[PDB]
């Protein structure tokens, strides 16, 4: 269940090893098109995994993930736990970080629309890359509440979204000593994970064909309609599928 990443001495390779270990920490039913399909039901003792992240200043947070969908439920810093204001995280708080002296319910839920409203900033204007992840860890470790929502969006994209997509893992891991604003291609992948996952599952009993087309933006900023499992996003990008 545990997976660790250290920012001190991080490389593109060490980030890749971390994201592979995160994918490998999640139990799978089987593969569809060589993509792991996550479990629909687990023993409670197996339902949540912890990611330990340590920044350049040697400050560690532990992040709780739901292994059936890679959603971040909350995090711990020292003797405080912090959970999203959402029923899924209230359930998680029964299993993880129970020994923390103080449990905080964050003001907001974990979805990007509420995170962006809380931050007063959209993902397209928040730098990613390994240095951005280092700053995000600092903010969360101290719970600097005015920067926490932005930090959580860095943290989620650098963990949950990188685990879901090779293209995101690759783009974030390439920025070792710099930052970058995420392209519409990265945003589009995050926004469409749920819909694409559903259509890949449908496709497997439907001769490879989607029931419902999915619109993405590609790396040239073009709108593309996805209708089958031969799309590059299905053959050479997406890395995990949730069960409905
Ligand atoms: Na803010």
């Amino acid at each position: 269940m545990d997976v660790s990443f250290r920012l001190s001495g991080a490389t593109s390779s060490s980030y890749g090893v971390f994201i592979s270990n995160l994918r490998k920490a999640l139990p799978y039913e089987r593969k569809l098109y060589d993509i792991p399909l996550l479990r629909s039901t687990l023993p409670g003792s197996q339902r949540y995994a912890l990611i330990h992240l340590t920044n350049y200043a040697d400050e560690t947070i532990s992040v709780a993930i739901d292994v059936t969908n890679v959603y971040v439920m909350g995090y711990r810093a020292g003797d405080t736990s912090y959970f999203f204001n959402e029923a899924s995280a209230t359930e998680a708080a029964k299993y993880v970080f129970k020994d923390a002296k103080r449990k905080v319910t964050l003001p907001y839920s974990g979805n990007y629309e509420r995170l962006q409203i809380a931050a007063g900033k959209i993902r397209e204007n928040i730098p990613l890359g390994l240095p951005a992840l280092d700053s995000a860890i600092t903010t969360l470790f101290y719970y600097n509440a005015n920067s926490a929502a932005s930090a959580l969006m860095v943290l989620i994209q650098s963990t949950s979204e990188a685990a879901r997509y090779k293209f995101i893992e690759q783009q974030i891991g390439k920025r070792v000593d710099k930052t970058f604003l995420p392209s519409l291609a990265i945003i589009s992948l995050e926004n469409s994970w749920s819909a694409l996952s559903k259509q890949i599952q449908i496709a497997s009993t439907n001769n490879g064909q989607f029931e419902t087309p999915v619109v993405l933006i590609n790396a040239q900023n073009q709108r593309v309609t996805i209708t089958n499992v031969d799309a590059g996003v299905v053959t050479s990008n997406i890395a995990l599928l949730p069960n409905r």
